[PDB]
């Protein structure tokens, strides 16, 4: 399976207060040895592609994203929750009517493939003069995919999208040398496909290169892969050599003029400071530059000149304010920590917080709205809006481990009510609120890791 072995890792390898998430699974039986609203957002990440899928995971203070290949079996549920497909395509109405299989793995050495359970067979003639892909159903009858992508050859083979009986066959095929994959056209380039089966295809330009930099694999045992989440990361480094930008593989010591291709996943960059760690005989950190602001939906390359000391490795990091610390307590007020105080409620708020470094942080009360809007046979787009209600204390010195501060300031009455009706005036009817969260969070100058580059010459 892989869950127990992966959880053996992440216990000695990762930090004490390192948060992690995955899609809900029964593997939780060792994970204990979730939230129905954040499900829509997780599914929004897994089932979708490009800008739309760019979920603010840093708001959750996420450190690791664990993907699980077998979750293909649940992808119908994920797609529908992610806004990719309609109700009918998930289950349909009563006996009959089109239900869709969003993902269907194929076993086979190139180039025959087969799924023993559904009866599907796949022949790839790959010949001259006839390059074609044919999908036997073991039924009625012969189908032709929209197109078939070849991995790693990246050759795309066009098809009808039709069936032998003229019926529609809206599936994109993905053929690797050892395995195949039949995926519905609405999820053909989902992030899950990218991260689980390492199929680097996106509908949007340069997006996969970015994603793979924001989600770095640091472990992976069975059908389970552990990804280190990096909201801000460098996905390409180029150096100006002879008046020509040439892509860097390794950074030699000395003077360099680097073009840094930066990917900001889920959230923008606000007043940042760029650093480089020279990891050799000692950790000397040289500040390379700064970033005033970079929109995370339309990122752009950053040119920086830099002298590099002799070291075994280089760690480019970025520093800016962000959510630090976890709730190591329950937390007078007690009450649910994902909704600690309904509008217009006073008292105290005794909470304890676990941290891994020393932060001079401030304390806000954050509002998180997770909702749905009907865009269609019904299909719902998940939204997650985030905004600081009020500030509590600052600046408090949190040192490694647990910390306790009093914390007490009132929740205004009108805020989340007015916003809950600021959405309702905007949408229908179309609106479906799935989660209302009010939480205490600590914001401090946090060190985000962008990339690690080896040295040479
Ligand atoms: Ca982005």
């Amino acid at each position: 399976t892989g869950w127990e072995q992966v959880l053996k890792w992440l216990n000695e390898n990762t930090s004490k207060y390192a948060t992690a998430t995955s899609w809900w699974d029964y593997g939780y039986w060792i994970e204990s040895s979730h939230a129905r609203d954040r499900d829509h957002i997780l599914a929004l990440f897994l089932a979708r592609d490009g800008n739309v899928s760019e979920v603010d995971f840093e708001s959750w203070e996420l450190n690791y994203f664990i993907i699980y290949l077998n979750d293909w079996a649940k992808f119908n549920a994920i797609s529908y929750l992610g806004g990719a497909i309609t109700r009918r395509e998930y289950n349909g109405d009563e006996t009959g009517r089109g239900q869709v299989t969003t993902i269907l793995p194929l076993q086979g050495s190139g180039g025959i493939y087969v799924n023993p359970y559904a009866g599907i067979s796949v022949r790839v003639v790959q010949s001259n003069t006839t390059s074609k892909v044919t999908v036997n159903v073991r039924g009625r009858a012969e189908c032709s995919p929209i197109y078939t992508l070849l991995i790693p050859g990246n050759k795309k083979i066009p098809g009808n999208g039709r069936c032998s009986d003229g019926s529609p066959f809206p599936y994109v095929l993905y053929l690797a040398p050892n395995f195949g994959l039949i995926t519905y056209y609405k999820v053909a380039t989902s992030n899950f496909i990218k991260l689980a089966f390492n199929i680097p295809i996106s509908k949007y330009s340069g997006f996969t290169e970015k994603l793979y930099s924001n989600f770095v694999p640091v472990y992976g045992y069975g059908n389970v892969i552990v990804y280190e989440f990096r909201p801000f990361a460098i996905y390409r480094i180029e150096e100006l050599i002879n008046g020509t930008w040439k892509a860097v593989n390794s950074l030699t010591p000395g003077k360099h003029e680097l073009k840094l291709y930066i990917s900001a996943f889920g959230r923008d960059i606000r007043n940042a400071t760029l650093y480089v760690y020279a990891i050799g005989n000692k950790t000397e950190k040289i500040k390379i530059g700064e970033i005033e602001y970079m929109n995370h939906l339309n990122e752009k390359p950053i040119i920086v000149n830099v002298t590099l000391p002799k070291a075994e490795k280089y760690r480019l990091v970025l520093v800016q304010k962000g959510p630090v610390g976890v709730l190591t307590g329950p937390p007078g007020e007690i009450a649910n920590p994902i909704r600690i105080a309904r509008e217009g409620e006073k008292g105290t708020l005794s909470l304890k917080v676990g941290v891994d470094k020393d932060y001079t942080a401030d304390l806000y009360l954050r509002a998180t709205f997770i909702y749905l809007v009907r865009k269609e046979n019904a299909a719902f787009e998940p939204h997650m809006d985030t905004f600081f209600i009020t500030k509590l204390k600052g600046g408090i010195k949190l040192h490694k481990g647990d910390n306790v501060v009093t914390a007490e300031l009132n929740m205004p009455n009108g805020v989340i009510s007015s916003y809950k009706e600021k959405l309702e005036k905007e949408y229908g009817d179309k609106l479906i609120i799935r989660g209302i969260r009010v939480e205490p969070v600590f914001i401090a100058e946090k060190e985000y890791v962008m990339a690690e580059v080896r040295a040479s010459a």
